[PDB]
C-alpha cells in the first residue's frame, strides 16, 4: 500500500493551503485549487482511496486525476472524515501527475484532504 500524505503534496490555487483540523492535511476551497505530486507506477490498475471530509454538513466532491484524466470523484459528505474509494482504475504506467481538485466552485462545499491510498 503507497500512501501520500495531502499535506507533503504540492499545494496550488488562491486559497488552498495546509490545515490541522480536521486532521492534518489541505482544504480546496475553489475551484484552482489542487493538491498534486508524482507518482511512478509499475501497474495500470490501482484502487485509491481517500480520506478526507467536508467543510459542512452537505457534500463536498474532489475529482481524482492521474495523468492528467479525471478517473472519478469521491464524495464526502458531512463534517466527520470518512475513508472513499474509487475502486479499479486504469490509468498510464510510468510517471504521473496524481491531482485532486474539487469537482465544483459553486456546487459543492470545501473538502478537506487527510491523504490519498494506492493499492492492488
Ligand atoms: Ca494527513
Ligand atoms: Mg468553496
Amino acid at each position: 500500500i503507497t500512501k501520500v500524505e495531502a499535506e507533503n503534496m504540492k499545494i496550488g490555487g488562491t486559497y488552498a493551503g495546509k490545515i490541522s483540523a480536521p486532521f492534518d492535511g489541505v482544504a480546496l476551497y475553489a475551484n484552482a485549487d489542487y493538491v498534486s505530486y508524482s507518482q511512478y507506477f509499475a501497474n495500470s490498475t490501482h484502487n485509491i482511496s481517500v480520506r478526507g471530509a467536508s467543510s459542512n454538513a452537505g457534500t463536498a466532491k474532489v475529482d481524482l486525476v492521474i495523468g492528467g484524466v479525471t478517473v472519478g470523484s469521491f464524495n464526502f459528505t458531512g463534517k466527520t472524515p470518512t475513508v472513499q474509494t474509487l475502486s479499479n482504475i486504469t490509468h498510464a504506467t510510468g510517471d504521473q501527475e496524481i491531482k485532486l481538485a474539487l469537482t465544483s466552485d459553486d456546487g459543492t462545499w470545501d473538502a478537506y484532504v487527510d491523504f490519498i491510498e494506492f493499492s492492488l
